[PDB]
């Protein structure tokens, strides 16, 4: 079927879907990978992971905005308000043609296409509303155990591999608002307008100084000024069960894009039942090709300054980025 705009779709009820597409990379995003795309992207995991086999929850089901009353009292859904304070807007302005769990996977996928580098992922309709909060204690936190994240993210039908794919993938174009004392916008990688491997070999540099003026539980010593680095990161970076994992997507930039692609559509059918979903995945814009070069060591850094975690193999021989030690900048907020 071929849509108002001229877009060909295999089901004609996606067409309604595509004046929200517009108005996601218009108005919120504003064709940009900043701090709109990346609130988007991390509301696809606070709403999605939170599901339990034995505790409950709903999973990617729009409980975190619907149920916000309830899902933002929990702490690890901290700065979640902020993100619904631009996202939510959108989410209802489009209540009229999708479910709550359907818009916050269709904005995450389109979020994504506002970064070079990030894949274009899947996307299917027809989730059901939602009919409960989750239980609190659903979403990990940055001072989790990897025993625990790994239990977590198993438990769901996550291999290792797509586990840490999603989560360092994420975090390569991201910032922490609530964990630098009065900081907000502090990113974890180099680049977080880029969608590349710059995260994995940020981590997995020996940590050296906090920003600002004190910690947050889940916080560690950073290598690179003006970044933050969390605990949970830096221990799936060196725990035996994954350290080979976060050492094989270094200067892996496809690969790793395409894991995390998968990673991400995996976690938009928590809770749901593939056979009910309709293909809307042509509704989605093209993806920005990767168009930086290979991964480096940050100014000043060297290979003797990374931490050698995965046995197998050592760690990748990358050149250093020239020039003096400068400070990453800090990620205007939307909100
Ligand atoms: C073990 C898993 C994870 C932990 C513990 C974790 C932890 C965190 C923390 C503590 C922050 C900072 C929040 C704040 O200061 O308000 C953050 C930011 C973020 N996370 Fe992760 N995260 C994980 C997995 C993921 C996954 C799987 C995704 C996406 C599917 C994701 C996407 C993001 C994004 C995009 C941001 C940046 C938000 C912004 O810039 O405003 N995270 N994460
Ligand atoms: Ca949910
Ligand atoms: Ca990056
Ligand atoms: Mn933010």
């Amino acid at each position: 079927t071929i849509c108002a705009d001229g877009t060909s779709v295999a089901n004609g009820a996606c067409c309604k879907l595509i004046p929200v597409v517009k108005d996601l990379t218009e108005n919120l995003f504003e064709g940009e990978c900043g701090d709109a795309a990346h609130g988007a992207l991390r509301l696809v995991f606070h709403d999605a992971i939170a599901i339990s086999p034995t505790l409950g929850g709903g999973g990617a089901d729009g409980s975190i905005a619907v149920f916000n009353a309830t899902e933002l009292t929990f702490h690890a859904n901290t700065g979640i308000d902020d993100v619904l304070d631009a996202v939510g807007p959108f989410l209802l302005k489009h209540s009229d043609v999708m479910t709550p769990g359907d818009f916050i996977q269709l904005a995450g996928a389109v979020s994504l296409t506002q970064c070079n580098g990030a894949p274009r992922v899947k996307f299917v309709m027809g989730r059901p509303p939602p009919k409960a909060a989750a239980p609190n204690l659903l979403v990990p936190e940055p001072f989790d155990s990897v025993a625990t994240i790994l239990q977590r993210f198993g438990e769901l039908g996550f291999t290792k591999e797509e586990t840490v794919a999603v989560i360092g993938g994420s975090h390569s174009v991201a910032g922490a608002d609530d964990i630098v004392p009065n900081e907000q916008g502090i990113p974890f990688d180099q680049t977080p307008s880029i969608f590349d491997t710059q995260i994995f070999v940020d981590v997995q540099l020996r940590g050296t100084m906090i920003p600002g003026n004190g910690t947050t539980e889940g916080e560690v010593e950073t290598a690179v000024p003006g970044t933050v680095r969390l605990q949970s990161d830096h221990l799936l970076a060196r725990d035996a069960s994954t350290s080979c994992i976060w050492q094989s997507f270094v200067n892996q930039q496809s690969k790793m894009a395409q894991v995390f692609g998968e990673a991400i559509f995996k976690m938009s059918l928590l809770g749901q039942t593939q056979s009910k979903l309709i293909d809307c995945s042509e509704v989605i814009p093209r993806a920005i090709p990767f168009s930086h070069g290979p991964a480096t060591l940050p100014p000043g850094q060297t290979l003797k300054d990374i931490e050698q975690a995965c046995a197998a193999s050592p760690f990748p021989t990358l050149s250093t980025q020239p020039g003096p030690v400068t400070s990453v900048p800090a990620i205007p907020q939307a909100d």
